């Protein structure tokens, strides 16, 4: 059985219990913490690409009001985010299972941009998601996994100083 697990969930849960925020810039900002995934149960000899996208967790705009995050009243449909290909893709099952798959080079932006960067809506809440795509073989297959622990609101600057402090303490 293909098992997908979150590396350093202890640290993510510190961020989650304060409401995590991720900076987005015109040029794109790398994530901290970085999404690292533990993968077992692949065919060491089969070929796979690892894909990362961000699901809008709800249809609302959020705002930091009197030291607390609160959803707007006026939901709108949120089109799904573009997908980021892990730069080691495509690769053998063995490659992916020998160490945590680290999405350290993904950059989050608020502007439609050349390429690489993933555009998110500022003040929307996001749930990171990966797709493991078996490629090259005859039988294409996809396995998807969500990481609730890694939820965040996309912000152009930190609102909760407790988050600012955690980001620095653990970088
Ligand atoms: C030209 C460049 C953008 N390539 C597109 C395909 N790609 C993959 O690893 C994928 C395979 C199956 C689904 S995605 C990365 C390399």
């Amino acid at each position: 059985e293909l098992r997908v697990g979150l590396e350093e969930s202890e640290l993510w849960l510190r961020f989650k219990e304060l409401t995590n925020e991720m900076i987005v810039t015109k040029n794109g900002r790398r994530m901290f913490p970085v999404l690292k995934v533990n993968v077992s149960g692949l065919d060491p000899n089969a070929m796979y690409s690892f894909l990362l996208d961000f699901v809008a967790a709800d249809n609302h705009r959020w705002k930091y009001v009197n030291g607390e995050w609160v959803p707007g009243g006026k939901p709108e449909p949120q089109a799904p985010s573009c997908v980021y290909i892990h730069p080691d893709s495509p690769n053998f099952g063995a490659h992916w299972m020998k160490a945590p798959v680290s999405f350290s080079k993904v950059k989050l932006t608020n502007k439609l941009n050349g390429g690489g960067q993933i555009m998110l809506n500022s003040l929307h809440k996001y749930e990171p998601r990966i797709h493991i795509v078996r490629v090259g073989g005859p039988q294409r297959m996809i396995t998807s996994h969500c990481f609730p622990e890694t939820q965040f609101i996309a912000v152009t600057a930190y609102q909760n100083e407790e988050i600012t402090a955690l980001k620095i303490k653990y970088n």
